[PDB]
């Protein structure tokens, strides 16, 4: 037996969430629906223009680990915060969910990462992220025993922005594969894919990544195409398993020549799309590490995604395991 189902690795971030009108995005030159990297000065500027807000632990991979644990799986997380109040919040929330989290802060400065997330009337989220302490994540933060004892190690494409995180990920891939485990990544964001297109392709083609998560936008960006069918064919050729999400249109899981389409759950109303892809990965990787069929992994993904988009904030505040039991996915 193993000690963990899923280890995730990401930018440790606290979210600062507010609703805005569409004009706000245009006036502030915020790219809608994207992750927008910002410096400390821009962070202060945007915050001064933001309305009253709510705070919640975030980080894409963090959300994913929390979601695995909520479902009843065993999760761990690597990510670097600062020794400050935001970091203490971050540490509390993820450990409180029963996720193993032992990455040690290096000091108080730079401070813990935060993302100002603006939710428009259509439920879309536009993130503005100051990386702070996340720039310090490196190979020293790899808990080798944790990687070795985890069935799957999953990481963000977003980790390619800070300088040394990629080296930790390469160490992770080596360890995971030497112990017969699997590696997984999410493409994270279509602009992130654009920044690191060749690098991400090489991760898949060299076999460093076994399982890739993408949405439609990321897949189209990856192969620089308007043709979604081309994108699916190419992604299936480049990685062992691909899980591609398509919002209200559900998901498709690809493995060689196999394709498994999965319907999205019908929604009351889309409240806030923040976390949707993260929780799709929770559900998928929980199913995968429980030995479930690829279709059933996709079902568990879409269930968790559907739940998170019906609340404010990125981590479901209700029981995913209960929801899966009621859905017969157990
Ligand atoms: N650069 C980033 N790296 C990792 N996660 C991010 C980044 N910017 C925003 N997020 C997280 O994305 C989550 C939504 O997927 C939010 O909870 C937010 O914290
Ligand atoms: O075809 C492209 O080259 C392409 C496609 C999608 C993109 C999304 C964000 C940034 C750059 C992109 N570039």
């Amino acid at each position: 037996m193993t000690r963990f189902d899923v280890l995730t690795v990401g930018n440790a971030i606290v979210d600062i969430i507010s609703r805005c009108n569409d004009q706000f995005l245009i006036d502030n030159q915020i790219t809608k629906a994207a992750m927008n990297l910002i410096d400390a000065e821009r962070a202060e500027l945007l915050y001064s223009r933001m309305g009253p807000a709510l705070e919640a632990s975030g980080g894409s991979a963090g959300n994913t680990a929390a979601g695995v644990a909520n479902l009843g799986g065993k999760a761990a997380y690597f990510g670097n915060v600062a020794a400050d109040q935001l970091g203490d919040i971050f540490t509390h929330d993820i450990r409180a969910q029963g996720v193993h989290y032992q990455t040690k802060p290096k000091g108080a400065f730079p401070p813990t990462a935060r993302s100002m997330i603006f939710v428009t009337e259509d439920g879309e989220r536009s993130m503005n992220t100051y990386l702070g302490a996340c720039v310090e994540l490196g190979p020293e933060d790899v808990e080798a025993d944790v990687v070795a004892d985890a069935k799957v190690t999953y990481f963000e494409g977003y980790l390619w922005d800070p300088p040394r995180a990629k080296e930790a990920i390469l160490d992770c891939a080596r360890i995971a594969h030497q112990h017969g485990r699997e590696m997984s990544m999410t493409l994270s964001d279509s602009f992130c894919v654009d920044r690191y297109r060749g690098e991400f392709l090489d991760l898949m083609r060299s076999g460093k990544v076994d399982i890739v998560f993408a949405n439609r936008q990321e897949a189209l960006s990856l192969y620089q195409t308007d043709d979604f069918e081309e994108a699916l064919n190419r992604i299936a050729a480049d990685c062992k398993i691909a899980a591609v999400t398509m919002s209200e249109n559900g998901a498709v899981i690809l493995k060689g020549r196999e394709r498994y389409y999965v319907n999205a759950i019908r929604i009351r109303e889309v409240v806030d799309t923040t976390g949707a892809g993260d929780l799709f990965a929770s559900g998928f990787l929980y199913g995968y590490t429980q030995g479930r069929s690829l279709e059933d992994c996709g079902k568990l993904g879409c269930l968790a995604a559907g739940i998170v988009i019906q609340q404010i904030g990125p981590r479901p505040m209700t029981s995913l395991s209960e929801a899966a039991k009621q859905a017969g996915l157990i």
